[PDB]
């Protein structure tokens, strides 16, 4: 009865793509609690995180009468076919590749919908909840507790067949679905994602300092920390080192969902065009990728930041436009301090009479921050 529905439920389940489908309690999430508590204590949460842990961790108080959750995760690809070549004349950003091919908010929510109408058919008095990264509950808890994979040293939920390259989402019920047993941790005395973490932000196995992590500091509105600006490499949005050092992760890449494909010229995209993007050509081309739910804001930041990382010098005229012109002191700021971080000497008395012109403290600063960063390779130059 309960054990058929749930075989005809991942059977189901498996036919519309859902790649790993498993079963948990609606029982609270105890030792969870405790866990983001410290993590809040110590500052290293996010800000992305439902603020209200109750909630977070009482699957119950989401929807009444809990008995069970029903958890999925979909493999997404690892590697883009006809990846094209960032050259020092056409430099290249590069998204996530958690933010390759359609939002998987989308896909993912699409598929939770066809396994509620799945349950409710059965005219059963079933209810349900379903949630895909934007609800209470943590998705990684879930899918640990669920038996989808195991939590591994980078906080990756990590699968055996697909690696932790997997979208995660849930299903609370009122049925009493039998739960599944949580799988065997695979990590062994591997560090390989801790050492390999440009800013330590993988503080200790399995616990992230969010606010040093590039995939957190990518998506932010206002200007980057200095010491960050040169570790974020020409990353645009997410970062993928902690997993892709990984060696649970080798020769997973798995192609099973058309629409998750990468366009290649977006999600490896041309740096200058960026920076003078329309907000409406940015809708057009950017809108459907999970990269975008933060506006171009960031994206244009970091594509700044990535232009100073190459040193991009044919960029110079452009960023002194952005300088001037922009109406986001952010990016005014942030172009100022990659002026001056491209070391060309000839863009010092700009940026000396931007300074005198600039109304916004903080992009004050930035061009005061620029103007000093030529005047410090200068010196190194001249050996002073
Ligand atoms: C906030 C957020 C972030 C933050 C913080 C991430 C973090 N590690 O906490 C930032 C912006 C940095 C981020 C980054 C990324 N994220 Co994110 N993010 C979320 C979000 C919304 C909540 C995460 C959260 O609550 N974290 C709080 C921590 C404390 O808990 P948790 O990781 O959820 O749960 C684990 C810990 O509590 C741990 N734990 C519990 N008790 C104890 C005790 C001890 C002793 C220890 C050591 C650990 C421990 O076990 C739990 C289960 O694994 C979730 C969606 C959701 N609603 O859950 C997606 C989610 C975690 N993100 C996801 C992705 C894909 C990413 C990125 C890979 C994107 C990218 N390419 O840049 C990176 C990965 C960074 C990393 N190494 O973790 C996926 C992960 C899927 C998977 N297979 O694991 C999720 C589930 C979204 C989804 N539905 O697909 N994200
Ligand atoms: S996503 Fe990047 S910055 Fe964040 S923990 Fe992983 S390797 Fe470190
Ligand atoms: S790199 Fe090593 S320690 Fe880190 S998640 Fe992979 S197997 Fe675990
Ligand atoms: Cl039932």
């Amino acid at each position: 009865n309960v054990y058929q529905l749930k075989e005809e439920l991942i059977e189901y389940a498996k036919s519309i793509g859902v790649d790993k489908i498993g079963f948990t309690t609606a029982d609270t999430f105890d030792s969870l609690k405790d866990r983001l508590i410290l993590q809040e204590s110590l500052g290293y949460l996010s800000g992305f995180e439902e603020p209200d842990i109750e909630k977070r961790v009482t699957p119950k108080l989401l929807l009444p009468k809990a008995k069970s959750i029903v958890a999925i995760a979909l493999a997404y690809p690892s590697r883009m076919k006809d990846a094209p070549r960032s050259t020092r004349t056409e430099r290249r950003g590069i998204f996530c590749r958690a933010s390759w091919g359609k939002d998987y908010h989308d896909v993912l929510r699409e598929k939770l919908d066809l396994l509620e109408d799945f349950l409710k058919s059965k005219h059963e008095d079933i209810r349900t909840k379903s949630m895909v990264d934007t609800g209470e509950l943590s998705d990684r808890a879930v899918a640990e507790r669920a038996g989808i994979g195991f939590s591994a040293k980078n906080c990756m939920i990590t699968t055996p067949e697909y690696g932790s390259y997997v979208y995660l989402a849930e299903m609370i019920t009122n049925i009493p679905f039998e739960p599944d047993v949580p799988i065997e941790d695979m990590c062994g005395s591997c560090t390989k994602c801790l050492d390999a973490c440009p800013t330590g932000a993988l503080v200790n196995p399995g616990q992230l300092n969010a606010q040093r992590c590039i995939s957190f500091l990518t998506q932010t509105k206002g200007f980057l920390p200095d010491e960050f600006r040169t570790k974020i490499g020409n990353r645009l949005y997410g970062c993928d080192t902690c997993q892709t050092v990984c060696p649970l992760n080798k020769g997973k890449d798995f192609h099973l969902h058309p629409e998750m494909e990468p366009d290649p010229e977006i999600a490896k995209p041309l740096l200058k065009p960026l920076l003078a993007i329309s907000n409406r050509e940015f809708k057009e081309k950017f809108g459907h990728v999970s990269g975008s739910w933060r506006g171009k804001k960031p994206i244009q930041r970091n594509a700044i930041l990535a232009l100073a990382h190459f040193k991009d010098a044919s960029a110079l005229p452009e960023l002194t436009e952005l300088m001037h012109k922009d109406p986001r002191p952010v990016i005014r700021g942030t172009a100022a301090w990659a002026i001056g971080k491209i070391g060309d000497p000839a863009y010092a008395e700009e940026l000396e009479k931007a300074l005198e012109k600039e109304k916004d403290e903080e992009a004050k600063l930035e061009i005061e921050k620029g103007i000093e960063l030529l005047k410090a390779s200068g010196m190194t130059k001249q050996g002073l």
